[PDB]
């Protein structure tokens, strides 16, 4: 994985939600303490349109368009840097 690459990505598409030390602001989950297969599997469910939570239609269209590259940079990121 390319953790630099998942360092964008999530600065432009996920930290507005889920925080810059991902701590995820004052409403929406924490990305802290997770490893990336954790992570890679979370998005993947919400990419393929699984219900996952009560509030899946505010996080699934941020994963509907994530290819399987961008879903390993942006765990092997969140690993990195919130774990
Ligand atoms: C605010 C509008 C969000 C943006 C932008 C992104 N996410 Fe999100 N995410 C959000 C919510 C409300 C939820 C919960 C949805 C539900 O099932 O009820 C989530 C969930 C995640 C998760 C799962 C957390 C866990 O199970 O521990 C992950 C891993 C996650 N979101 C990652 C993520 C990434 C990488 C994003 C940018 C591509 C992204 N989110 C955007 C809200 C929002």
């Amino acid at each position: 994985a390319d953790i630099e690459a998942g360092k964008a990505k999530y600065e432009s598409t996920c930290l507005s939600c889920h925080g810059a030390e991902g701590k995820g602001q004052a409403i929406f989950p924490a990305v802290t303490g997770q490893d990336a297969a954790y992570v890679t599997e979370k998005l993947e469910q919400y990419r393929a349109g699984e219900q996952v939570g009560q509030h899946t239609a505010l996080m699934a269209p941020h994963a509907r368009t994530l290819s399987d590259e961008d879903i390993a940079n942006l765990a092997a990121y969140i690993d990195a840097e919130f774990n």
